């Protein structure tokens, strides 16, 4: 018999797409270099053939299908003033005030795109014509409590458009093409959530809305933020999103350690 | 005669290839009301055909380049242990000791990538075939003073081959088929520093040398370390490098306050 943490290695070991049983009778010593054999020949063929990592792979298509479909790519700071999450309505009786990667005394890691995205949007509308569509895709940092959907760094797609057509059904039309692009099932329930079972795939919205004005906009909007390792975690059927991180302790969901 | 205040907001505004003087004798608000429509349709432009970042579009085309070279793309930590950075030498007497933002206890924002990729050198060495080539681009950041080469947060290409062929003349083909590839002109001298002029593109290092020790590292191995926005300020011909930086002020270049 196993002990609990023989089967946390093997565990670690193991892919999705395996199909070995940690409860049949081999020993130990056995299974894990069965599954050692498996996971090299995985990273010798990553390393002959492809050579790009998930994380890279999926912000690079994500970034395809946005651009084609009209929307500019936005590359905004990560490390963001402090005084964009108070503006944003996140006080302390939000959960998010206590979530904050501080920096400095004036700095934070950037926890949400949507305030560099409302002030691309309040800029931009100077000198593009009507509507307003853009998307960024980047790092963002929560502390959160150790959870299997749960990354402290993470990487968002956020996108909004503004003006014109900035409707829910033209924002489920969006949401629904990018899914079904991407290989991803999903439910939309409505503010409104875009849903893998349980897992919160996304929140979207539409605007007006009170805040806006604070950061200068006045126009009707629609938009969404979305983790890609949450794509990715579903996508390849991981079952901690942990396989899905920057890590070095995974690439492509295969373990490093080796 | 326009104030120096007025300068500062008409150079703001002005980009490389306009060819206006601010010299001659035209009023302010005339030469600022040009300069405006002229960056309104810069943006109108990019919005209407490519709509593409220049930081992001310039990291897909070196990972293009290294991916086609046999280098593996690594997706590695940000927020990095504090211990990497005193593991990598970088005591007090150094200048980087005093540049580092550090974030609760333990962790730092990573202000260099020879951590991770020593690191993931060590594993791949137990599951790929000799050589080891890998290669990240990303987020890294320094406290600098104020200054036209100088970013707080810039983003870093690192590369590095482990095993045979690690020679001095294959470090300089690399970076030489690099730049000649991505049209930047450049100077190789010597411990290898990649100049344009008096500014610094890379440096570059040949192992074996002692600090691998504490990595696990016991192969000969070449790499070099890239900044992005440097390659843009060079490229694009950009006076300060903020024009090329992740910013809300700016947009490939193009001023966003208009
Ligand atoms: N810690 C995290 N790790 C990974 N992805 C995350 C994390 N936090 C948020 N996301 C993703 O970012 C999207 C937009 O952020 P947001 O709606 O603010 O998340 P959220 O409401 O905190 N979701 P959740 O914490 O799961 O209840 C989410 O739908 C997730 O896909
Ligand atoms: N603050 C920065 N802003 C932009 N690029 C940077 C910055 N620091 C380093 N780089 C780039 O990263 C490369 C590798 O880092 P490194 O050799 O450690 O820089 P460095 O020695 O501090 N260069 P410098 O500060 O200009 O004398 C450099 O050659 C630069 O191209
Ligand atoms: N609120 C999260 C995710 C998000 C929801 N959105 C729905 O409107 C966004 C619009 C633009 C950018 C991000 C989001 C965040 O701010 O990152
Ligand atoms: N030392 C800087 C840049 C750098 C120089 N290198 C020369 O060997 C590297 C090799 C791999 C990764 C980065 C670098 C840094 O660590 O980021
Ligand atoms: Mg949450
Ligand atoms: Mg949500
Ligand atoms: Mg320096
Ligand atoms: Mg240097």
């Amino acid at each position: 018999a196993l002990t609990k943490s023989q089967t946390d290695r093997l565990e670690v070991l193991l892919n999705p797409k395996d199909e070995i049983s940690l409860n049949s009778g081999k020993p130990f010593r056995e299974l894990e270099s069965e599954l050692l054999s498996r996971r090299k020949k995985d990273l010798q063929q990553i390393y002959a053939e492809e050579r790009e990592n998930y994380l890279g792979k999926l912000e690079r298509e994500i970034t395809r299908f946005f651009v084609d479909r009209g929307f500019l790519e936005i590359k905004s700071p990560i490390l963001i003033p402090l005084e964009y999450i108070e503006r944003m309505g996140i006080d302390n009786d939000t959960e998010l005030s206590k979530q904050i990667f501080r920096v400095d005394k004036n700095f934070c890691l950037r926890p949400m795109l949507a305030p560099n995205l409302y002030n691309y949007l309040r800029k931009l509308d100077r000198a593009l014509p009507d509507p307003i569509k853009i998307f960024e895709i980047g790092p963002c940092y929560r502390k959160e409590s150790d959870g299997k959907e749960h990354l402290e760094e993470f990487t968002m797609l956020g996108f909004q458009q503004m003006g014109s057509g900035c409707t829910r059904e033209n924002l489920e039309s969006i949401i629904t093409d990018f899914l079904n692009h991407l290989g991803i099932d999903f439910k939309i329930v409505g503010t409104l959530d875009v849903m893998h079972g349980d897992l919160e795939l996304s929140s979207a919205g539409v605007g007006p809305i009170p805040l806006d004005r604070e950061w200068g906009i006045d126009k009707p909007w629609i938009g969404a933020g979305f983790g890609l390792e949450r794509l990715l975690k579903v996508k390849h059927d991981f079952k901690n999103i942990k396989r899905a991180a920057r890590s070095e302790s995974y690439y492509n969901g295969i373990s490093t350690n080796l």
